[PDB]
């Protein structure tokens, strides 16, 4: 312990040196990272929710690169000839309206005058005059066509002068007369405006303005948010615009300013606890420098080219965690002052470094275990947050004690009395009433296990939408109110299976960014023209005709080629189905040419693919399409059954094939299903890794076995109760939720670690004295840490984005649950049956 004495002497005797050096280095790294790496573009929020590296992901990447290589460039070419030498539509912007006093049908006069007022309110907005999409060049901003407008249109007069009880009732008699006289397009248009349940009492109406859906009309959206259109009787409840991602970005960038408020509150907490402004200032600086160093190591050093939006969530975490190691430090420091600076620094560092290290290690280990996932955004988030935590810990060790020593170089009643009363009440409660808390929190643990595991588990998302905004946001309300209207159904597109042979199922790209798919490799053992290959391809088609999932051209080209052979002469003419391979390769491109030269020209993925090696071409690949009876569903079990069945049958069929064609693989629109499977598997893996990290850290630092078991129990019950609370709040499995379930461990184990470490650290080995010592020393820092984290999240609750709200719920829930379990369940366990006299000590 001689070298560490020198480090403590440096921190105590020359702190300005460490401060200046850290500041210079971190500011330089920030300068480099922000100047050299161009800034993150969140133009598309659903970027990196794909599972690169898996079987399905490999196949999908290969299939994508194939289409990327079909026609625009590359030796491949589908056709060898290319190788040789007014009424509305959905794209307009539309508002969905409902009536909210009487709450009767919208249709009658009062609703129509309300919609007149709505239209006059919308069109009075200034920017609308620029976006109006004027037509006819008559110096007119064209009017929005809706219910009252059409009611006036059937009449000769204009709108808002309806005289409805004779006029609107005539419009009613018109609609009841006809169903699907067709004056201009009134019936068809108006039956597309209103909902299914119009035949009387349309639950919802819709207003169409002459404005295309674009990314440009965001100030229009904000101007409409100013005047909320709720005037007396009607409510604009779902305004669809092609504006989800732009508003998502803008709201992220505003809600980080809102994160600044939680940062301010955490700084206020540090000021109240410590009693100086210098330490809170330098802790803010430490949080910022940790973020900067992490962004530098992420972008510049590690060359991670993709920065998700989820990485910003790490900021919301670290403002909670970064100040925590402050509260633990100065406490011990003040204790050492009660019982020059070099010795004090040595003692408080020997007492605090274990706990600080342990907390940051558990959090960073969970975050880095998130890198085990196949999804890319999870990998990026894991690496970023782990780097942020590790930077925060190094910043703690170096920059915090120097700031402490500088504070002492620089150098309340109600606060002390309140903290004393709080400590006294908590201590007396735990010591007197222990079995009560043990029973209560064990019951809650069992209930939460039943909730999280058996019946209402973390069910997968089945109507995904990759939701972004709050449920009571118009862009998200509209997605629920789509199906009620007519022009939202295309009936359903059946799924179409592809079988590909020429190319390998490999992803030779960087799995971290979604814009490096790599280069496809062609299988060189691939020979279609062989006679056994012809026989097997024919039997394959005719076998697909047998199987149940089949549903009924370019696909199964071999049939069209046999037809091209069947035609009598007057080379390719007057042949049979089994014929010579050079005749095959010479006549097949001619068959495709004559089939495309037909005026049908069915453009599809199906067919063979040729390359230059008339000149003799060679087939590098083919894809065989078949329409399947299964419809495109979002749920997991249907596509699981479909994919498993078809893959099993195909892999059984391939064994019949020669070794030439034994390189084929299956594909469909299996992106979301692949995500769904990998998400559960990777969540389990990340939970296992983080749990192992926490268990190891426990066994090393709180060397006793019983304390480790009690801590594992407390953490497991805390995570159970948290996940259960989230489920009852309406949480389903998703990327953020898998992340949060993996990181709840490393967030929650901190409190248990503090208590177990200080319990081992007690001089008196009796459980009673050890518990008193533990509580008296460490009750305050845990409280202020949990408070800072929960407060940082609970301000994010006041946001319109779902990620930030979800983090608010998660941080608040985890911190409160973990504190109440570790403080009452674990300490009661130690008070009643804790280890004394070194029982079960390593
Ligand atoms: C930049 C990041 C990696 C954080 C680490 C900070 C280092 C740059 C600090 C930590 C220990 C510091 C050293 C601790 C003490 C000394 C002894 C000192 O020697 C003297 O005796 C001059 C003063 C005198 O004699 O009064 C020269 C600087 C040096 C090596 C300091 C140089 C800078 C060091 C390596
Ligand atoms: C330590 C924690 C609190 C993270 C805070 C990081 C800040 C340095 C970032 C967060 C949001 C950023 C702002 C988000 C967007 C803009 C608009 C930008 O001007 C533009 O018109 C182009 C960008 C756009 O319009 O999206 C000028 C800087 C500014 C205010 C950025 C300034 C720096 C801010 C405050
Ligand atoms: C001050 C210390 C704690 C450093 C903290 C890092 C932040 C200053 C960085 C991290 C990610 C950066 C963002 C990643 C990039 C964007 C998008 C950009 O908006 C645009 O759409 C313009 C670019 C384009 O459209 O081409 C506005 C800045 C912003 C939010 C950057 C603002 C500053 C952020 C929050
Ligand atoms: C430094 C502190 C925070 C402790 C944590 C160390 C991490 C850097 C370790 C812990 C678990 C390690 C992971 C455990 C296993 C895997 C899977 C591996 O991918 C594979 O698919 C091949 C191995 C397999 O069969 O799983 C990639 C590395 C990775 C994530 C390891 C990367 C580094 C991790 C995140
Ligand atoms: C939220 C649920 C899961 C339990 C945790 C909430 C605590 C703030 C409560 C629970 C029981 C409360 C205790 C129940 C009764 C008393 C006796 C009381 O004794 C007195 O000296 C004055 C009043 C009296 O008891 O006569 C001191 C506070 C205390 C231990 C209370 C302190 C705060 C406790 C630990
Ligand atoms: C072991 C089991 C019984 C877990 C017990 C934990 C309780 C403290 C949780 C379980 C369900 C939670 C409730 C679930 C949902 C809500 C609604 C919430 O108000 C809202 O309007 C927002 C809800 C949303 O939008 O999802 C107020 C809190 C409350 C009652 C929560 C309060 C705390 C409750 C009772
Ligand atoms: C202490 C030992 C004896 C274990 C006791 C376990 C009970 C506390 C479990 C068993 C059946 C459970 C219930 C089974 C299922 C439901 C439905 C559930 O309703 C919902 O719709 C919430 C889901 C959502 O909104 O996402 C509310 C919880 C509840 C009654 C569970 C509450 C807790 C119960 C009573
Ligand atoms: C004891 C420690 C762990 C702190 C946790 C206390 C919670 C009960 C507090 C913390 C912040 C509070 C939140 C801060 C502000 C808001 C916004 C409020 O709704 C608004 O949108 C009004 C503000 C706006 O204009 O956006 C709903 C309650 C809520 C989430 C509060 C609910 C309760 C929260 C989560
Ligand atoms: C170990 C035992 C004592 C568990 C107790 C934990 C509570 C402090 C947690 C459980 C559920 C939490 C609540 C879950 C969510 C809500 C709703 C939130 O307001 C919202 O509108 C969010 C809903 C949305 O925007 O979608 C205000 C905070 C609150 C009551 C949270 C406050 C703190 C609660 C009551
Ligand atoms: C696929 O395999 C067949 C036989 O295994 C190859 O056919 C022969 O080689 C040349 C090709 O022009 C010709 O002599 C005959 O067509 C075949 N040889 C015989 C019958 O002895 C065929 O070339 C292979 N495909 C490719 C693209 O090379
Ligand atoms: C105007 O009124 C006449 C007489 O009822 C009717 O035939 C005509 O269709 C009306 N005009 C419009 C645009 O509906």
């Amino acid at each position: 312990s001689e070298r560490m004495n020198w480090y403590y002497h440096v921190l105590a005797r020359r702190p300005y040196l460490v401060v200046v050096s850290i500041a210079v280095y971190c500011v330089a790294c920030i300068i480099v990272a922000l100047v050299l790496n161009k800034l993150p573009d969140f133009s598309d929020p659903t970027l990196g929710f794909e599972t690169r590296g898996t079987k399905i992901g490999e196949r999908l990447t290969a299939w994508y690169n194939l289409l990327q290589e079909t026609d625009h460039h590359g030796a491949l070419f589908s056709n060898p000839s290319d190788l040789w030498e007014s009424s509305p539509r959905k794209e307009y912007s539309h508002f969905v309206v409902q009536r909210i006093n009487a709450t009767d049908s919208l249709f009658d006069l009062n609703g129509l005058l309300a919609m007149c007022q709505l239209q006059d309110q919308i069109t009075e907005v200034p920017s609308y005059r620029a976006f109006c999409e004027p037509e006819m060049l008559t110096t007119e901003c064209c009017r929005p066509w809706s219910l009252p407008n059409y009611a006036a249109m059937l009449a000769n007069k204009s709108s808002c002068f309806d005289l409805t009880t004779e006029d609107v009732t005539s419009l009613h008699t018109l609609l009841l007369g006809c169903y699907e006289k067709r004056l201009n397009i009134v019936f068809n248009v108006l039956n597309f405006l209103t909902d299914f349940s119009f035949i009387v009492y349309l639950k919802y109406a819709m207003i169409f303005i002459p404005v295309a859906q674009s990314n440009r009309l965001l100030p229009l959206f904000h101007e409409w948010e100013d005047v909320e259109l709720i005037n007396e009787l009607v409510e604009v409840v779902a305004m669809d615009l092609g504006l989800e991602n732009e508003l998502f970005n803008e709201l992220l960038l505003t809600d980080v300013w809102l994160v600044s408020l939680g940062g301010t509150f955490v700084m206020a907490s540090v000021w109240l606890y410590t009693g100086s402004a210098f330490i809170t200032l330098m802790s803010c600086v430490a949080i910022c420098f940790s973020l900067g160093l992490a962004y530098f190591f992420y972008a510049i050093v590690l060359e991670f080219e993709f920065f998700p939006y989820m990485n910003l969530l790490a900021v919301v975490v670290i403002i909670g965690i970064g100040a925590d190691d402050v509260f633990l430090f100065l406490k011990i420091w003040h204790c050492v002052l009660t019982e020059s600076l070099e010795n004090i620094m040595a003692l408080t560092m020997r007492h605090a470094a274990a706990s600080m290290f342990v907390t940051s290690l558990t959090t960073a280990g969970a975050f880095y275990a998130s890198y085990s996932s196949s999804i890319t955004a999870i990998k990026c988030f894991g690496i970023f947050a782990g780097t942020v935590v590790v930077t925060n810990y190094l910043l703690m060790i170096t920059w915090l004690p120097a700031s402490v020593s500088i504070m002492e170089r620089l150098f309340k009643k109600s606060i002390n009395r309140f903290c004393q009363m709080f400590e006294e009440c908590i201590t007396k409660s735990i010591m007197n009433y222990a079995y009560l808390w043990l029973l209560i929190f064990g019951a809650l643990g069992a209930s939460s296990a039943v909730i999280v595991f058996w019946y209402p588990g973390l069910q997968l998302p089945e109507k995904s939408h990759f939701q972004l905004f709050v449920s009571k946001h118009p862009f998200e309300v509209y997605s629920s109110l789509k199906q009620q209207f007519w022009f939202e159904k295309p009936y359903n597109f059946k799924m179409h299976m592809h079988f590909v042979w020429g190319v390998q199922a490999v992803d030779d790209g960087d799995y971290t960014n979604p814009n490096s798919y790599g280069h496809l490799h062609y299988d060189n053992n691939f020979n279609v023209s062989s006679r056994p290959a012809q026989l097997w391809i024919l039997d394959f088609c005719q076998s697909v005709r047998q199987q149940p999932f089949y549903k009924e051209l370019p696909n199964c080209f071999i049939e069209n080629l046999i037809d091209y052979m069947k035609r009598r002469c007057i080379p390719c003419c007057d042949a049979q189905f089994p014929f010579e391979p050079h005749i095959f390769e010479y006549c097949l491109p001619q068959s495709i040419s004559n089939m495309y030269d037909t005026t049908f020209f069915r453009p599809g993925v199906a067919g063979p693919k040729f390359a230059e090696a008339f000149t003799p071409l060679l087939v590098k690949a083919l894809v065989i399409e078949f329409e399947s009876n299964v419809a495109y569903s979002t749920i997991y079990a249907n596509i699981r059954q479909f994919y498993e069945s078809v893959e099993h049958w195909f892999q059984m069929q391939l064994k019949t094939a020669p070794p030439e064609l034994q390189g084929g693989w299956f594909t469909s629109d299996l992106k979301f299903y692949n995500v769904q499977d990998t998400l559960s598997h990777d969540t389990f893996v990340a939970i296992c890794l983080a749990m192992a990290a926490s268990l190891a850290v426990l066994l090393c630092f709180t060397v006793n076995i019983l304390i480790s078991i009690y801590a594992v129990l407390t953490v497991s019950l805390s995570i159970f109760n948290t996940v259960a609370v989230l489920i009852l709040l309406g949480w389903q499995l998703n990327i953020l939720e898998s992340i949060a379930v993996s990181t709840a461990i490393g967030l929650a184990v901190d409190f248990s670690l503090h208590y177990g470490i200080h319990y081992r650290m007690s001089p008196v080995k009796e459980r009673l004295a050890a518990t008193q010592f533990v509580l008296s020393r460490i009750i305050g820092p845990t409280v202020m840490a949990a408070t800072t984290t929960g407060l940082a999240g609970g301000i994010m609750m006041a946001s319109n984005i779902l990620p930030y709200i979800q983090i608010g719920v998660f941080l608040v829930v985890v911190m409160i649950v973990s504190w109440f379990y570790a403080t009452f369940f674990l300490m009661s366990l130690l008070r009643v049956a804790g280890p004394q006299h070194g029982f079960l000590e390593l």
